[PDB]
């Protein structure tokens, strides 16, 4: 869900890079 936000995707790209973003 993170990669829906431009900002969580990139602050986020653990999530957004391996944990499918969620």
């Amino acid at each position: 869900g993170c990669c829906s936000n431009p900002v969580c995707h990139l602050e986020h790209s653990n999530l957004c890079g391996g944990a499918a973003g969620g």
